[PDB]
């Protein structure tokens, strides 16, 4: 599913993202943009083998079990496929174990690079929300 903006800013919203950890709606929705261009079935891979999912390309490093990442974790206890569902809820609920860990939403390279010290809310500005 390859989500609207506004429509990903409200579900978002509903399963408990605004303020997150004291991270701002359009904080999580400039991550998404750039990270899956809001396309819960992106796929990447990477250097080391490991592979992202979903719309916040959650890491199969640490997060998620994919059957074919060697000696990694599976910390949020769940298939990576469940990460490319429609339904965002299991790639929602990982990323709040995620940004809870130490490092804020700096584990998010694209949000690093393209949405820290920007102006985020114009990421859900005109939403009804
Ligand atoms: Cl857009
Ligand atoms: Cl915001
Ligand atoms: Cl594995
Ligand atoms: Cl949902
Ligand atoms: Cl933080
Ligand atoms: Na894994």
């Amino acid at each position: 599913k390859v989500f609207g903006r506004c429509e990903l800013a409200a579900a978002m919203k509903r399963h408990g993202l605004d303020n997150y950890r004291g991270y701002s709606l359009g904080n999580w929705v400039c991550a998404a943009k750039f990270e899956s261009n809001f396309n819960t079935q992106a796929t990447n891979r990477n250097t080391d083998g490991s592979t992202d999912y979903g719309i916040l390309q959650i890491n199969s490093r640490w997060w998620c079990n994919d059957g074919r990442t060697p000696g990694s974790r599976n910390l949020c206890n769940i298939p990576c496929s469940a990460l490319l569902s429609s339904d965002i809820t299991a790639s929602v609920n990982c990323a709040k174990k995620i940004v809870s860990d130490g490092n804020g939403m700096n584990a998010w390279v694209a949000w690093r690079n393209r949405c820290k010290g920007t102006d985020v809310q114009a990421w859900i500005r005109g939403c009804r929300l």
